């Protein structure tokens, strides 16, 4: 027996979602952050709101920005959101993709000159994952060929064919780093479960443009892989980092990471039909899901962010962990049936309009701190783009579209 929300409610949250895309989200990015100096768009917004046309701009960050506007104009049509996914477009490849050595540089200069030159599996994912949304809502064919180089280049030079999964970061000619570090924050462990969550997420993503039979195979021993060496099911957590042959080299929770990869396991399965795989995944997502709700929520229902490798809980609110357990908690619902997941969404949603969406400076606030105070940190920066909060309004959209379905036409 079913147990849903009304349609009135469904409906009144996809509004309240669509009208956060629409008017704040995609509005702020649509006007604070393009750059007419330097073309593209600027790589750091302050506290204050000031946008920073010199600062340096980073290759995830401009992935992101053409991921988003190209989704959005995918699934909305708005002749803006195009003309900004254009505009990223244009830049990125004028500037980040490396026409020697192939792949993305990890840093450039605001006017393009490479700044970092490194290749990092990160970063080299955000482009596939991009650069094939790109060409699902254009047919642009450069796009597609240039997402096809840069799965060519990981497989080349990054994957580990004696232990699975990919070694993370290269130098520009593609050697090898020692530093696999995204940043000063991470483990300097050889593996992480961040990286190839990305590298998943972008295959998944390239499979639906492209599909290719060795994808394919690639896409599964991923999926694999997150099943064997990273999932955890004593605890319903992901392991962060691990060696080169997936031994446990952390202890920390990241709730955020937990819940985007709830989903995204289900999405990268169901692109490629793997039938046999399924319910695995489908359990591990719903028991990721459920530890989610169990230990990583404050009582207004927000995420909080880490247990640390000491143990203790970081009880800051970030920006993404709040997008992706809207996410996770409705893929939750649709999955297990159980309402619990579509409150534990709402009572999200709720805490994303009354305390992390900045309503005095657009967009959102990146941190929030246990007593509610917003914490002054930069709008927009090198880590901090449009997608996991563009992402989830149009996910959320979506999924909320199918539920409001289970009213039969008559
Ligand atoms: O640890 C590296 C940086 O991660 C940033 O958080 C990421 C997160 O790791 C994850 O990949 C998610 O999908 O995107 C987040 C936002 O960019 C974090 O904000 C940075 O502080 C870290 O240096
Ligand atoms: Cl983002």
């Amino acid at each position: 027996t079913e147990t849903i929300p009304d349609v009135r409610r469904l409906r009144a949250l996809q509004a309240e979602v669509h009208e956060e895309l629409t008017e704040n989200i995609l509005k702020f990015w649509a006007t604070r952050t393009h750059d007419p100096v330097h073309g593209g768009f600027v790589g750091r917004v302050g506290p204050d709101g000031r946008p920073h046309p010199e600062a340096p701009r980073g290759a995830i960050l401009n992935a992101r920005i053409l991921w988003t506007f190209a989704a959005a104009y995918r699934q909305l049509g708005t002749p803006l959101y195009r003309e900004m996914a254009e505009r990223a477009y244009r830049y990125f490849v004028r500037h980040f993709v490396d026409a020697e050595h192939g792949g993305v540089y990890w840093m450039v200069a605001a006017d393009g000159r490479p700044l970092d030159t490194r290749k990092h599996v990160y970063a080299q994912s955000f482009a596939i994952y991009a650069l094939s949304e790109w060409h699902r809502a254009t047919g642009g064919e450069a796009a597609l060929a240039l997402a096809r180089s840069i799965y060519d280049l990981i497989e080349t030079h990054c994957a580990d064919r004696v232990h699975g999964g990919y070694v993370e970061a290269c130098d520009r000619a593609w050697r090898p780093l020692e530093d696999a570090r995204l940043s000063a924050k991470d483990a300097p462990e050889p593996r992480s479960m961040n990286t190839h969550l990305h590298v998943l997420e972008a295959y998944a993503n390239l499979y639906r443009v492209w599909p290719e039979t060795e994808l394919a195979a690639r896409l599964q021993a991923l999926i694999e892989l997150f099943l064997r060496a990273i999932y955890h099911p004593a605890t319903g957590h992901l392991i962060l980092f691990f060696d080169e042959r997936w031994r446990p080299r952390s202890r920390a929770v990241s709730f955020g990471h937990d819940i985007e990869a709830s989903w995204l396991l289900l999405e990268a399965v169901d692109v490629l039909g793997q039938a046999t795989l399924r319910p695995r995944v489908q359990q591990a997502s719903l028991h990721l899901a459920r530890a989610t709700l169990a230990e990583g929520r404050a009582p207004d229902g927000s995420l909080y962010y880490e247990i640390g490798e000491q143990g203790h809980l970081d009880t800051d609110r970030h920006w993404w962990p709040q997008a992706e357990a809207l996410v996770g908690f409705l893929n939750a619902y649709q999955e297990s049936g159980e309402v619990l997941f579509y409150e534990a969404a709402e009572d999200v949603w709720r805490y994303i309009r009354e305390r992390q969406r900045d309503t005095r400076g657009g967009e959102w606030f990146a941190r929030v701190r246990d007593d509610g105070a917003p914490y002054p940190d930069d709008k927009v920066d090198f880590w901090k783009g449009p997608y996991h909060n563009g992402r989830a309004c149009l996910e959320a959209i979506q999924r909320l579209r199918h539920l409001l379905e289970h009213v039969r036409s008559r």
